[PDB]
């Protein structure tokens, strides 16, 4: 079997982006930020407090036919960037662009932080990372991928997220019209639960390739692209006007900059992320300045091709035994 469903950005600067998911029996379609960084998958529910509901739209597992609710477990997560949702878990049928998983853990929010509340377009996450990362106690659940893995023609999925535009979340095979050039596949290492690489380099611009091993990990969940200080600084000190600010968080530049681009090596190969997807937005509508789309992952503690380097690429997520990653241009 196959699956094949659009992910549209949540808003005009892809903070995120949401791809439709029908749960239950009549279908309840709530729009889920698939997120290859973490493994649980939660929605907001009947059961959310409230106080914590401000436009979502919830999971009513009391009107599906298919909802069972798994006695004694509970779920709690903490995300890097502070926020956390914690609430009961069901299984229900999870359908995604076609592919349906029977039995697929659903994680019920009875509380959800702030962060959540105020983005009345995300629904809860769909985690796509490793299955060793979920949070599901005493009993750990599988990912909507791990569960549908068998059944798919090949054991994996693929994300093509647009610039400013929709983009597709495959699952079992691989669509040729979607890249130039071919598919160069690394290394993954899944010791930490994530879709852990090595780059091979970087470029800066039209600059020469500096050849030199960048750990990291290809992360859906995140907007951005953190790489480490002399990287990132390298790049930013093409911009004239280029700054670190404490106060907004990170590299700010002036919004009438064309920027360079940015290129990431995938072993022999490259990938190009075009000088807009680095102009990451206004800090605010009609301000100076505009927000670095390639950040220092110094905080952190790893480095993370976010949106920003994915949107640049057609990604696929190997699931075999062994997994790889691949990277192809578009
Ligand atoms: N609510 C703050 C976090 N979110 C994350 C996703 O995009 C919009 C901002």
């Amino acid at each position: 079997s196959t699956g094949s469903a659009t992910t549209t950005p949540i808003d005009s600067l892809d903070d995120a982006y949401i791809t439709p998911v029908q749960i239950g029996t009549p279908a309840q379609t709530l729009n889920l930020d698939f997120d290859t960084g973490s493994s649980d998958l939660w929605v907001f529910s009947s059961e959310t407090t409230a106080s914590e509901v401000d436009g979502q739209t919830i999971y009513t597992p009391s009107k599906s036919t298919t909802a069972k609710l798994l006695s004694g477990a509970t779920w709690s997560i903490s995300y890097g960037d502070g926020s956390s949702s914690s609430g009961d878990v069901y299984t229900d049928t999870v359908s995604v662009g076609g592919l349906t998983v029977t039995g697929q853990a659903v994680e019920s929010a009875k509380k959800v932080s702030s962060s959540f509340t105020e983005d009345s377009t995300i629904d809860g996450l769909l985690g796509l990372a490793f299955s060793t990362l979920n949070t599901v106690s005493p009993t750990q659940q599988k990912t909507f991928f791990d569960n549908a893995k068998a059944s798919l023609d090949s054991p994996v999925f693929t994300a093509d997220l647009g610039y400013h535009a929709p983009g597709t979340y495959n699952f079992g095979f691989i669509d040729t019209t979607a890249y130039t050039g071919s598919i160069t596949y690394t290394a993954v290492s899944t010791k930490q639960g994530f879709w852990e690489w090595t780059s091979t380099g970087y470029a800066v611009g039209s600059g020469t390739f500096k050849s030199t091993s960048i750990d990291g990990i290809a992360d859906t969940g995140t907007t951005l692209l953190y790489l480490p200080a002399t990287v990132v600084s390298a790049y930013w000190a093409q911009v004239s006007g280029a700054k670190s600010s404490s106060s907004v968080g990170g590299y700010v530049f002036p919004c009438s900059a064309t920027l360079p681009s940015f290129t990431f090596g995938v072993g022999s190969a490259r990938i190009v992320i075009p000088g807009d997807y680095i102009d990451f937005g206004p800090i605010s509508t009609g301000s100076s300045s505009c927000f670095g789309g390639i950040q220092s992952s110094a905080g952190i503690g790893i480095n993370i091709f976010g949106d920003v380097a994915l949107k640049a690429a057609f990604v696929v997520f190997n699931g075999a035994t062994t997994p790889t990653l691949g990277f192809a241009s578009k």
